[PDB]
């Protein structure tokens, strides 16, 4: 006793085995994907009879069965008259994130801000905002510290044409889940046929001598570093001091004051070599008043500073 949806570009079916995952809702996940691909295809949304999507019991199988059977139904029409890899929209992908996470994570957790279990919530269109603020292009590597089960890698991979995106998280059940998490992504992308970069997703410690020169060639570093201590924070601006120019720091808080005036007295610190700029999606938002933090490597900054003391 299972469901079966068959794949609009011909991979795979997707199989569900019945009962239905606990998780959100499994039989809410099926019914929405049915709609988002009869969305994304005009002849499908035409072929399928209207009716199966109002009348459903998402607590029989019979019921399920027969929605799952008119869409496969559909799919094969459509299949039939097609005989004689673009991104994901952003309403797709906020769906196909949520779709494998609940297919990855099964094991509660506690539900703490800009946590894997609330990604949908805030993170998801904070994401979305931030990837139209900074415009990355082939040129760029990304990297985000800490990324958890790598739910901003698969985002930001979904989104931007970076060469590569990675992300490093030392913690053994986030790192462990973020195995699955990437199979599940590679999967279902495929499923809707959609194109996302290369990315990588590795279990480490980015204050490592390896992570060193890592972060030093990196153009675009993602770091939650709100609960972050004082030694975790100086350690990373220790590495971040490596950087190139133009080397960008996506963060919630700031490493270096908003009003840093260079002078005598603090020419040891980081905000001697960088720019640091409050972003919010408040200044069409009707989200969190949210704000983060953009770094930009700069050491014409430092440069100045000497140039006018040489020239007064
Ligand atoms: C407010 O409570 C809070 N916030 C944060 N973090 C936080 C605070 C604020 S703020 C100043 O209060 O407005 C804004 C954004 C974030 N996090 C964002 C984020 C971080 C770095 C760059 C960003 C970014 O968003 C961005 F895309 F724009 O660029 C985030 N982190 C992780 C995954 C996805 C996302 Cl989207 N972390 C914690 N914790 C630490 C974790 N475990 C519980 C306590 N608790």
């Amino acid at each position: 006793l299972e469901l079966r949806l068959k794949s609009p570009v011909g991979a795979e079916p997707a199989v569900y085995p019945w009962p239905l995952p606990v998780y959100h809702d499994a039989a809410h996940e099926i019914i929405e994907t049915i709609r988002w691909v009869c969305e994304e295809i005009p002849d499908l949304k035409l072929a399928m009879e209207n009716y199966v999507l109002i009348d459903y019991d998402t607590k029989s199988f019979e019921s399920m069965q027969r929605l799952c059977d008119k869409y496969n139904r559909a799919i094969d029409s459509i299949h039939q008259l097609w005989k004689g890899n673009t991104r994901p929209s952003t309403g797709l992908l906020r769906h196909i994130l949520q779709q494998v996470y609940n297919h990855s994570v099964t094991d509660p957790n506690n539900y703490e801000p800009f946590s894997p279990e609330v990604y949908g919530e805030t993170s998801f269109d904070l994401v979305a905002q931030m990837i139209d603020e900074i415009k990355m292009t082939d040129d760029d590597l990304f990297v985000d510290l800490g990324s958890g089960v790598g739910q901003v890698v698969l985002q930001v991979a979904a989104a931007t044409n970076c060469k590569h995106h990675y992300g490093v998280e030392k913690a053994d059940i986030p790192a462990k889940y973020a195995e699955t998490m990437d199979r599940e992504f590679r999967k279902w992308m495929k499923w809707y046929g959609k194109k996302h970069a290369e990315y990588t997703l590795e279990r480490g410690d980015f204050l490592s001598e390896e992570w060193r020169e890592r972060i030093a060639n990196t153009s675009v570093i993602f770091v939650n570093n709100f609960a972050f201590g004082p030694e975790v924070d100086h350690q990373l601006k220790e590495r971040f001091a490596n950087m190139k120019e133009g080397g960008r720091i996506v963060s919630s808080k700031p490493f270096a004051p908003l009003n840093f005036r260079i002078n005598s007295r603090n020419l040891s610190d980081i905000g001697t070599i960088m720019r640091v700029v409050e972003l919010s999606p408040l200044k069409s938002w009707t989200g969190k008043p949210v704000s983060y933090y953009l770094h930009t490597i700069d050491r014409t900054i430092l440069e100045n500073y000497f140039s006018s003391l040489k020239n007064p």
